[PDB]
C-alpha cells in the first residue's frame, strides 16, 4: 500500500496518548473535553486519532491491508 500527507507529518506522543485515554475513561467519549486537558491537541485531531488509536489496537483486520510487496 501507500500513504501521502497532502500537509504535514502529525505524530502523538506518549504524554499525550496517557492522557486521553485518562479523560476518555473518565469523561467518556468526549472530545470537546478531551481536546481541552491536553491543551496541546485540538478537538479535530482528537477526533480522528480516536479511531487511530484503535485501529492499532487490534491488528489490522477490517482494512485487509498487508505491509507486503512484490519480492525481488
Amino acid at each position: 500500500g501507500s500513504s501521502g500527507s497532502s500537509g504535514y507529518s502529525v505524530k502523538w506522543t506518549i504524554e499525550e496518548k496517557e492522557l486521553f485515554e485518562q479523560g476518555l475513561a473518565k469523561f467518556g467519549r468526549r472530545w470537546t473535553k478531551i481536546s481541552k486537558l491536553i491543551g496541546s491537541r485540538t478537538v479535530l485531531q482528537v477526533k480522528s486519532y480516536a479511531r487511530q488509536y484503535f485501529k492499532n489496537k487490534v491488528k489490522c483486520g477490517l482494512d485487509k491491508e498487508t505491509p507486503n510487496q512484490k519480492t525481488g
